[PDB]
């Protein structure tokens, strides 16, 4: 069977094949489509299948399908798992295992870079203060000092799901949220239950609005245990408008690389539930999103007045106006300061060359096109008039549920 | 069996279950989502005729009554005898306003029950049409205090006699292929353009020329009618602090009035059933101006601002698109015409969908379309869970006449 997508803005024509290849579920019914919602241990017996289409698809994609490497691989995995229940991937089916599900990741408009990533090898990792160790490098070399690059660290996969590694934390870097008793929140509100767990555990917060949180790491199903990533590795960025000197005067800053860590890795079967991984922000995660959201640091208001921008009727589109100044500080402090950013404009045309690049050359893209399409100007942005195709691919990354709701605590 | 659907912005959670009664399908899979896809005999129209029915009498409280049975049996016999049947008014009302309720790709069914419908069924041709749509345009435009309607035509019975308007909005302007190589007015009529003059029209190959009406009657050919000037009323765009904005020379009509879609009710089915509502400030500003392939003004808009075009991180364009959105709803509202900015809209949408889960246990919504072309997440339905699925009656899309008329 073959899929036509149509852009509506040059009447291009794409024909996906790559869908063929689809086994997962989608969460949509002939009946229902559930586009937008967010969020809709292995027995011997279905890992081996997995672990053969896994490694099929690696052979063929070093050009060996078929071979004795192949065939031998095939068998030494089988015994394994009928031995030990599971299998060990080698250096280079792991790295070539993420960068797939990196390069599958359909709500992800950054993957012209896929093929770009800093594989971590975190796997002989026993312990949590090993875990600190381990990301701190991520960090550190991620970072480079403001020339950032893509990096994955990958800890010891999940065996019998008691044994469990987890980075408590959603991203490797964020600032704490704190609610106070009048209701009003102090710094980021999505992060007011972690920081709460954060505190509980230990952690000295030193409350204020952009507070970086402590690392929460759990090592092989134990408690988590808490860990300041070195300041000096932490690098950020004073917001401020290039044509508002007030701007400065809002106090705005934000951590430079994002890192998202509560994410699950699965390849060939193999469940990897602590995989952090970072790249570099499109300027509307943090100047639309982070700032702008209202259950966020919500500031659109106080730079509407600021502006002096008529806030009597939103017909005035006073918060549309607001909105694009916000952005433009963020993308000028960040090249300002010369650290790794890309807009909404570059970020969405390079997806177009990288998504039509992959139907030429695999039979498709899976794209989610309601993550894809930025959170402002929507339609001025190519991706708004593209077609896109929705569907799941292994290796890919997973939601995983949150720790605390899962965690049998040992005390 | 019963879905929920949360807004991440408020953490209220809706349970719908009005998708169980769904019937028509969604051009989805369990392994594929083509939420972004733009277009994804007697034995049949009983059954259609009779979910109606059942549907229509239990809305007015009494479901398998008399009266109910009574229409039920008297409706399948002629069927059986006619092959086909017809609606009482009461019923093509309720059919149409519920076909603008189940409109899943509409933000302001807020309004679907204040719809004013005109049967046009009496009609037999394509002169006896234009009357109908002037009177339809007038009352509609109303002076600017805009009030939406629909027009129904003869339904559908041989595929033969198809009643067919073939603007795709009753009001449009012309577009010409100059040879230049470029396009002159609005590059999407491009080939209808074309239809009129290989038909008569005399374009005066203006950038907004109001374009004639292309009326089909019993399945007869086409015939062209120019609106009464008179009423079609438009607005001049100015910007409230740019006053250079009007040398662009830009204006739009006032009335959106969608012509080439398909009405079903009951399993009949109405091929010409124009309706109109008001614009959202973004449809003109964002779409119509902006859309490379339409008006696509960005450019110039920018160059009259001085603004640094040599980058895209100066967001050059997203600075223009907000002026030229400020300028749309600015005019519009000076001359008094109707018009709702996108923040209003979205934010009337929520409500309707909190009024439809708890009034109705759903409410179909394309997300996709639902979400405005600009500052897509400030709006309130960015953050809302959405679940699309198909309701009868509804409006369908349908071939353009043109692509199908056998002269
Ligand atoms: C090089 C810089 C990159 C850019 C500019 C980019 C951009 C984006 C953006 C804008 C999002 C959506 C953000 C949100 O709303 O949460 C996203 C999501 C995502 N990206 Fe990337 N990305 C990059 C690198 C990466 C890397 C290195 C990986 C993995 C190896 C990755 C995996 C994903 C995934 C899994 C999602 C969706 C997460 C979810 O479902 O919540 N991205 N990316
Ligand atoms: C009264 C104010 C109304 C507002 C603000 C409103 C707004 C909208 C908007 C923004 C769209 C998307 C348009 C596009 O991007 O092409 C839409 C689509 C639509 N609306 Fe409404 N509408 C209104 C009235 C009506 C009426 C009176 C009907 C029907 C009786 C209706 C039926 C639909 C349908 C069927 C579509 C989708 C058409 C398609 O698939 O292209 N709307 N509406
Ligand atoms: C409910 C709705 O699906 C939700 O707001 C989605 C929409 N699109 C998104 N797109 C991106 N990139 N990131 C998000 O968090 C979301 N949230
Ligand atoms: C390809 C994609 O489906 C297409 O660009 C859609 C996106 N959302 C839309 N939303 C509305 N309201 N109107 C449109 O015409 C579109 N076009
Ligand atoms: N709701 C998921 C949270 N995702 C957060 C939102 N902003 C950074 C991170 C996504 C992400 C991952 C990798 C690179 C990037 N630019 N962005
Ligand atoms: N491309 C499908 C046709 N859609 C066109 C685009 N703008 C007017 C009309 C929708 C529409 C119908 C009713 C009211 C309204 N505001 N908008
Ligand atoms: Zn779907």
């Amino acid at each position: 069977r073959f899929l036509k997508v149509k852009n509506w803005e040059t009447d291009v024509v794409l024909t996906d094949t790559l869908h063929l290849k689809s086994t997962l579920e989608t969460g949509c019914t002939e009946h229902i489509c559930m586009g937008s919602i967010v969020l809709p241990v292995r027995t011997k017996d279905q890992l081996f299948p997995l672990a053969k289409e896994f490694l099929d698809q690696y052979y063929s994609s070093i050009k060996r399908f078929g071979s004795k490497a192949h065939m031998d691989r095939l068998e030494e995995v089988n015994k394994e798992i009928e031995s030990t229940s599971t299998y060990q991937l080698k250096d280079t089916e792991l790295i070539y295992g993420a960068k797939h599900a990196w390069r599958n990741a359909s709500r992800c408009v950054g993957r012209i870079q896929w093929s770009k990533l800093q594989v971590f090898d975190a796997r002989d990792c026993t312990t949590a203060h090993g875990m600190f160790n381990y990301i701190c490098n991520h960090v550190k070399y991620a970072t480079n000092k403001g020339n950032l690059r893509s990096a994955i660290t990958i800890f010891p996969q999940r065996t019998d799901g008691k044994h469990d590694f987890r980075v408590w934390n959603s991203q490797l870097i964020r600032y704490a949220g704190y609610k106070q008793p009048d209701g009003s929140t102090l710094g980021d509100p999505a992060n007011v239950q972690f920081t709460e767990i954060c505190i509980q555990q230990g952690w000295k917060a030193p409350r204020g609005r952009f507070d970086v949180l402590p690392l929460l790491l759990q090592a092989n199903g134990n408690d988590p245990e808490l860990f300041q990533i070195p300041p000096e590795l932490v690098l950020e960025v004073p917001i401020r408008h290039p044509k508002f000197d007030w701007f400065k005067d809002l106090g705005l800053k934000w951590y430079g690389l994002p890192a998202v860590s509560n994410m699950l890795l699965e390849i060939g079967g193999l469940e990897f539930s602590a995989c952090p991984f970072s790249g570099w922000y499109m300027g509307t995660e943090i100047g639309v999103r982070n700032y702008c959201d209202n259950s966020r640091y919500n500031i659109l208001e106080e730079v509407a007045k600021k502006m002096d921008l008529d806030m009597r009727k939103t017909s005035s589109l006073w918060k549309d106006q607001a909105l694009v100044e916000i952005n433009i500080a963020v993308l000028y402090s960040f090249q300002s300061d010369k650290v790794t950013i890309v807009d909404h404009h570059s970020a969405t045309e390079s997806f177009i060359k990288h998504m039509e690049n992959e139907y030429r050359c695999r039979g498709g893209c899976p794209a989610d096109w309601v993550w894809i399409v930025p959170p402002m100007s929507g339609s001025i942005t190519p991706v708004f008039h593209q077609e896109m195709l929705n569907y799941r691919l292994t290796p890919s990354f997973e939601y995983q549920p949150d720790p605390w709701n899962t965690h049998v605590w040992k005390g």
